[PDB]
């Protein structure tokens, strides 16, 4: 709880370790105060994979869904609380909900309008990727190298390139713990 909790996952320090997909999901949750089923599972199981406790997860999801008066606490407890508790097995279920790897993430149905699951290196446009990479302090030479892998369909190589360029197999939780390891 000292490192990963409901408040510290919104921190810049912790969130600077997220791969592009989790960053995309967190951003959609912050502005819409809600995520769809596929996006819910991708992000929820990742946070569980980095050590977010059951109590902190329910604190995290409840505040996020009810933020800015998006929905009441009663609507959340009646329409979403069970599903999040289900993912941690707090209702007695013994389904093995492991965090999704990149292969599993890319295999899900592709995101449409309003969806935030998936992998940005395949689902975003080159224009959207380029602007996002520039805010991450990448130069156009580095950008053209990442888009090259994207155009070739090697999305895990493009994400591995971003890691090396932003720092000094194929799993989003492996991205986090490698990056978070370089912080300590
Ligand atoms: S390669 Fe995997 S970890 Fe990286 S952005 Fe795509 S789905 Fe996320």
């Amino acid at each position: 709880d000292d490192e990963i909790n409901a408040q510290s996952v919104w921190s810049e320090e912790i969130s600077s370790n997220y791969p592009l997909c989790i960053k995309n999901l967190m951003e959609g949750l912050k502005k819409n105060h809600h995520l769809r089923f596929f996006g819910r599972q991708q992000l929820s199981l990742f946070l569980k994979g980095i050590g977010l406790s059951a109590d902190e997860a329910l604190k995290f999801w409840s505040e996020a869904f009810t933020r800015n008066g998006n929905m009441t606490m009663e609507k959340f407890n009646k329409e979403f609380r069970f599903s999040f508790r289900h993912n941690y097995g707090l209702e007695g279920n013994r389904i093995n909900y492991k965090p999704w790897d990149c292969h599993t993430i890319l295999s899900k149905p592709r995101p449409g309008r309003g969806d935030f699951h998936g992998c940005p290196f395949r689902d975003w446009s080159h224009e959207r990727l380029s602007a996002e990479l520039r805010s991450m302090k990448l130069t156009q030479a580095q950008i053209i190298s990442v888009l090259d892998s994207c155009q070739k369909g090697e999305y895990t190589i493009a994400c591995t390139k971003v890691f090396e360029m932003t720092h000094n197999i194929a799993h989003p939780n492996l991205y986090f713990e490698r990056s978070r390891q370089l912080q300590k």
